[PDB]
């Protein structure tokens, strides 16, 4: 089974949308490569190679391939029948795999499978080249140039195409050579962890719970603490600083008490069991936030509450929640509780050892290393957590060739994947929350904003109460990230800042209010592109700010084209 790195270059017209150039390069032998100007020529090769092919960002390239397949006697089927293709396309419209089936010799399936290398390496090509220390050509292909059918590729364009497939070829090979061969970064991460722990032990510490338990365990899942102090809402403020936790999640995984094994179900209020020290409690009650304390509770699926705001009060109706003991302890400290009704719960065996070996291994490699290998170490540490915190829904989109020659997608069969071990998801995030909320509270008089692993504060001095836990590099510590001259927060995840910058050898880094030469303007706003951010200033950054320069994908006959769309701050 050979592996190839692949790329297309396409036209931008709605009416005339087609591949004008392709390239493939053997990942294991970079001297074997081909660059052509015909999709038909490439697809003929696709059907012969019986190989695994990778495109960087399949979502785009894949639309051109499916368009060809449907026009050349292929149909979509999940069964893997002769002359059919299969796909993995999520509810979110992320592409994972196109599996093109030709037939069978004996029982051995004759097929070519296409994967998205962006799930292996979640970065743009240039960003990869820069970080992995790989040769990257300056500039780009001129997209404002007319290329009729049969257009001959110039030697410079040829160079650029080759460079693209090669950067990905070089990065993927380095990865496969570490033995990281799974479809996604997270899978590689899980596989590496499993190797260390042992399948035998893994199955014992992380058993598969029934769908029913799993459903109740996930009622306790909350995510990340994201909160803006009402005091600062939509106001231009002065100097402040930002702190960031060094690897918030691996930090919890490394040292916190976490659950393992089969849970034990109990009725009523939990009583302390040292063999089962962690628990989730299904509670019911009213509450009022204490004075001088940060809001903690968010009620997800209820008739009364707003799912997004952290609640100051139960509002005169009764709150029904499932809480990890970590969350419950925190709630009790921040709220007066009233009429507490203890319904039932689950208790778990707990340890702190489960992740040390895996983190140590890759933390070592990270500091020991540089370049590509350093980047892959980071991926391994940062991709594992996600695997414990995913829902079981793996329902996909089924492509079809539309009435007018474009592509359509219909939801397929409902389908469920077994979860890895959801209680681990619950507790890693609760501990994460505790880390952030705790610090933010200790700085109540200066706290502006929280976002999962960062704290935004008034003033420029490090508060005494956290000086002992501030470090530039130590795992799980708070790092003094940046300092701003002024800022404005519209709401959660919507704000702008003027960051102090200092030049250190040509390059520009974060400076202090005394030691600085420049101001870096930074914009954070959901759905806003890098291009649009450059248009934002302090004066215009308001609800209603609108620009018609957001690319939207449009399926047309032949493939996908990007078109300009109006984006507005709601
Ligand atoms: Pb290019
Ligand atoms: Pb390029
Ligand atoms: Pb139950």
């Amino acid at each position: 089974r050979k592996m190839y790195s692949c790329a297309f270059e396409t036209t931008t017209k709605v009416e005339d949308c087609r591949v004008w150039a392709y390239g493939y390069m053997n990942i294991e032998d970079h001297s074997e490569y081909k660059i052509g100007n015909s999709l038909d020529e490439f697809m003929a090769w696709v059907l012969k190679v019986q190989a695994d092919l990778y495109f960087h960002n399949l979502k785009f390239a894949g639309a051109f391939i499916i368009n060809w397949l449907e026009r050349n006697g292929f149909k979509w089927s999940a069964d893997g029948l002769p002359n059919t293709y299969n796909t993995i396309i999520s509810r979110m419209g992320q592409w994972y795999m196109i599996d093109i089936c030709l037939g069978y010799k004996g029982k051995r399936k004759i097929h070519t499978v296409i994967y998205d290398s962006l799930k292996k390496l979640p970065f743009p090509v240039k960003k990869i080249a820069k970080d992995f220390k790989l040769t990257v050509l300056k500039g780009d292909i001129d997209y404002h140039k007319e290329r009729p059918v049969g257009y001959k590729i110039t030697p410079e364009e040829y160079a650029y195409i080759k460079n693209d497939i090669q950067i990905i070829a070089e990065a993927l090979l380095i990865q496969f050579k570490q033995g990281l061969d799974r479809m996604t970064a997270g899978s590689d991460s899980l596989k590496g962890f499993k190797d260390i722990i042992t399948t035998k032990k893994f199955k014992k510490v992380f058993p598969t719970l029934s769908l029913g338990l799993d459903k109740e365990v996930r009622y306790a899942y909350r995510g990340g603490f994201t909160w803006l102090n009402d005091r600062f809402k939509e106001k231009e403020i002065g100097e402040g600083m930002v702190f960031d936790v060094n690897s918030l999640y691996p930090a919890q995984m490394y040292s916190r008490l976490l659950p393992y094994g089969e849970p034990i179900v109990f009725e009523g209020k939990y009583v302390w069991d040292e063999d089962y020290p962690l628990h989730i409690q299904h509670i019911r009650c009213e509450f009022e936030l204490k004075e001088g304390y940060i809001p903690t509770i968010q009620i997800k699926r209820s008739r009364f509450y707003k799912g997004n705001e952290y609640l100051k009060s139960s509002g005169g109706e009764i709150a029904d929640l499932w809480l990890s003991n970590v969350d419950l302890e925190l709630m009790k400290e921040h709220y007066d509780l009233y009429n507490v009704e203890y319904i039932s719960g689950l208790k778990f065996k707990a340890t702190t050892g489960l992740f040390k070996d895996f983190i140590d291994k890759w933390t070592y490699i990270k500091t020991t290393s540089e370049g590509a290998i350093k980047q892959l170490a980071k991926l391994m540490l940062n991709s594992l957590y996600g695997k414990f915190a995913s829902n079981p829904d793996v329902t996909g989109k089924v492509p079809y060739l539309k009435e007018n020659g474009a592509l359509g997608f219909r939801l397929g069969e409902e389908e469920t994947k077994d979860p890895v071990y959801t209680p681990m998801g619950v507790f890693i995030t609760a501990w994460a929350r505790y880390t952030t909320i705790t610090a933010a509270q200790a700085c109540y008089d200066r706290i502006i904003y929280c976002d999962t692993d960062s704290i935004h504060l008034t003033g420029t001095e490090i508060p005494d109460v956290i000086k002992d836990i501030v470090d530039p590099k130590k795992l799980g510590y708070w790092a003094h990230e940046s300092t701003f001259k002024r800022a404005k927060y519209l709401r959660q995840k919507t704000y702008i800042q003027d960051i102090y910058m200092k030049e250190v050898d040509g390059k520009l880094v974060e400076g202090s209010p005394d030691d600085y030469t420049d101001i870096k303007f930074s914009v954070k706003c959901a759905g806003m592109t890098d291009k649009i951010k450059k248009e934002v200033t302090f004066e215009n950054f308001k609800v209603g700010f609108s620009r018609k320069m957001k690319p939207k994908p449009v399926q047309v006959p032949g493939g996908v084209v990007l078109v300009d769309d109006t984006f507005t701050i709601k």
